[PDB]
């Protein structure tokens, strides 16, 4: 039995509890995220537990500050039958009087499944005393001193009876995997440690190292080989980012976090569809599906210029994975609508060339340095293969020309390369007509 609980009946009040009301606006704020604000109900557990990891982080980054050596930080949950009960209690920071009586609203989720919450808690600073919290999410709490309150916060809440189901200990604990599994502090259920996972996304890109970013591709892609691409991407100045993408080593989704917290599996529109070969994660605290688009810019625009880096620090690694993902490119191409996002997603594409050995391959860009004056011609042509590409009269006229063409060999090739009729400024014809 290695049994860990701290959650224990400890509290007691001597006076009485004075009656207060919501202001008119929290009436409507407690009422509303209850009501309409969450899909489903289990997600309680998802906010607290945040909540709960928060205070955590607010304690720790006090004390090592100060120089004041630290204390357990976990987070414990507790259910029970017999009285209908679920428990959540964080040692963190806690909250003063001032704050108990009048994060954001995640903590009055929890009156989506109780009867009535039951709150104890005390603040972290020096001589704070613990307090008791009352309500039946009428409009009405109540608040009165308490002994035997542990620095932190814990809510104890009544579930209503159709949700009896959170009192059990099975059901938690697949709600608590689902969505609390990568917390960052421990986290206890009925006195066993449940989670173990490590939020790689958040860590410096320069600390996490490969057998990390290979745990994590297989959790994550649900995938038992390597990444052959790895992007771990962070950004504040457009929009709160922190991501990682991989490139399966295997030939032919992500998925959405905030804060370490679960929102979405199996999102469709973080990445454009032409991206959805891409396995990871993304995290953001600019969430909650109707404008969820300036991510999915940013995230093409990086994606791209990740991949358009990654065909220069290396050419025939880039060409494999053109080979076994140029499918996705070229429908990519032909999908999009505005021209240049075409041209964009046209930087990846690489062809043989009439000047390179047969073999290589060459980027559009590529193309447009060699030409000599004469901007307004992209010449391209696409034969069985090369041997047969090189015969072609049309092409002699180039031959003796002095202008390069490029070679394609699958009609899916030449398809994409007519939709995009322009590259940059350059006309993208065929040779023949
Ligand atoms: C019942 O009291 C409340 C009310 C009235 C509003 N919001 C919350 C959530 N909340 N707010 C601060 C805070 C801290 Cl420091 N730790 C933890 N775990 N939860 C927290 C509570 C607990």
């Amino acid at each position: 039995e290695p049994l860990h609980s701290i959650i224990s009946s400890t509290e007691s009040v001597q006076g009485s509890t004075s009656k207060h009301e919501f202001q008119a606006e929290t009436k409507k704020l407690l009422d509303i995220v209850a009501r309409s604000l969450y899909s489903e109900k289990e997600v309680f557990i998802r906010e607290l537990i945040s909540n709960a990891s928060d205070a955590l982080e607010k304690l720790r980054h006090k004390l090592v500050s100060d120089g004041q050596a630290l204390p357990e930080m976990e987070i414990h949950l507790q259910t029970n039958a017999e009285k209908g009960t679920i428990t959540i209690q964080d040692t963190g920071i806690g909250m003063t009087q001032e704050e108990l009586v009048s994060f954001g609203v995640g903590f009055y989720s929890a009156f989506m499944v109780a009867d009535r919450v039951e709150v104890y808690s005390r603040s972290a600073a020096p001589g704070s005393l613990g307090y008791q919290w009352l309500s039946d999410g009428s409009g009405v709490f109540e608040i009165a001193e308490a002994s035997g309150v542990r620095t932190g916060t814990k809510i104890i809440i009544h579930l209503k009876s159709d949700c009896k189901e959170f009192s059990s200990e099975a059901r938690v604990r697949d709600v608590v995997t689902k969505y609390s599994n990568f917390v960052s502090f421990p986290l206890y259920l009925n006195g066993r440690r449940m989670n173990t996972l490590q939020a790689i996304w958040m860590m410096d890109p320069k600390d996490v190292r490969e057998w990390q970013h290979e745990e994590f591709y297989r959790y994550v892609a649900q995938a038992h080989d390597k990444p052959r691409y790895t992007l771990h991407y962070k950004t504040d100045a457009p929009l709160n980012i922190r991501s990682i993408f991989y490139v399966p080593d295997m030939k032919p989704s992500v998925a959405l976090y905030s804060r370490k917290v679960l929102i979405q599996t199996k999102a469709t529109d973080i990445l454009p569809k032409w991206l959805r070969f891409i396995r990871g994660v993304v995290d953001s605290e600019d969430i909650p599906s109707a404008l969820i688009r300036k991510l999915r810019d940013v995230l093409q625009q990086r994606l791209i210029k990740f991949f358009i880096d990654q065909s220069k620090k290396d050419a025939e690694k880039y060409a494999k994975f053109f080979e076994d993902y140029g499918l996705f490119m070229r429908e990519g191409i032909v999908t999009a609508t505005e021209q240049e996002v075409k041209e964009d997603i046209a930087k990846l594409l690489r062809y043989e060339s009439s000047a390179l050995p047969s073999g290589q391959l060459t980027s559009l860009s590529e193309y447009a340095s060699r030409m000599r004056a004469g901007t307004r011609n992209i010449y391209y042509l696409c034969a069985p293969n090369r041997h047969l590409a090189e015969h072609s009269p049309y092409y002699e006229a180039m031959k003796k020309k002095d202008t390069e063409v490029l070679f394609c060999f699958e009609q899916f090739d030449e398809l994409t390369l007519l939709h995009l009729r322009e590259f940059d400024k350059k006309k993208l014809i065929s040779v023949e007509t």
